[PDB]
């Protein structure tokens, strides 16, 4: 599953696009094809997001996490991808923009009642 | 910690039931006592999960982190019993449970005051 | 970004303190200014919450994501000054604290529209 943090008041009415956004990165990027994966999005309240001092509040949090396989420069495709869309599809200055791929080898992944590495 | 996505409306009533199944696998499965453990739930709004296309409102993602060194083995039969636990315990259908195990260094996790690694 | 969960009775009046004791340790331990990394903090309801059973409800759990590439030391220093600083200037007890560092490939992390490892 993949999250979106951000103040609620600036999240709140981008849910939509932005899980059309990263459906279409994920597909064009990696070639997931869209809704086959998970979109979580966390409004945040005032208090509960101290962003870093030089940001505004438009900053967002992007938690992908995948199995474990590709390569770099795929992930690092997916990255760019992610920014740009953010930036001319949102108004989102990849300034305001934080991203991070986890990754856990197939074994430690667990979907359709089986297990990653075993998923064919 | 271990945390539980849901939509609201049907995780909220099943908070207590999964938690003992939660707990039921890791001590049937890896040797953790009913309670050594953190488990969070996180009940969804429907306008923040986007779980996949095809799948059920009953859509539930589970995040398991632990400190490295079990056998690949050990966490495959974790998930495995996970799947049948809330098949049978919960009626969520395999198909809609999404699980996955991130594992860091000893090192890198610290509980009672000292630092994993330095534990017994 | 580094997260702070806890109940929501016991964290919501901890939070100013608690993200100066988290920038003051990531900047003591590891050299980062204050402010430059992003905290946000998950206030749970009771219901929420499973701590383990002979934990307290002061139970607060740290979730903390960098680049990888420290020093094995460097990560358990942060942890350990974490635990000091919690206890001796929040009152939280260090039994009633779980951390854990999460560390990604620099080529995993973008931000400011570039790949951590460019
Ligand atoms: N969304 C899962 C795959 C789910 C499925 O195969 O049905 C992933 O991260 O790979
Ligand atoms: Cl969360």
């Amino acid at each position: 599953m993949i999250t979106v943090f951000g103040l609620k008041s600036k999240l709140a009415p981008r849910r939509e696009k932005l899980a059309e956004v990263i459906y279409n990165s994920l597909h064009l990027g990696l070639d997931i094809p869209k809704g086959k994966h998970a979109i979580r999005f966390l409004c945040l309240e005032k208090e509960d997001f101290y962003y870093p001092f030089d940001r505004s509040d438009d900053y967002t949090v992007i938690e992908i996490n995948l199995m474990a396989g590709r390569m770099e420069g795929t992930k690092k495709r997916l990255i760019k991808m992610l920014f740009s869309e953010l930036e001319y599809k949102l108004g989102i200055r990849a300034h305001d923009v934080e991203i991070t791929i986890k990754e856990q080898p197939a074994h430690c992944w667990g979907f359709r009642g089986m297990t990653g590495d075993e998923a064919r």
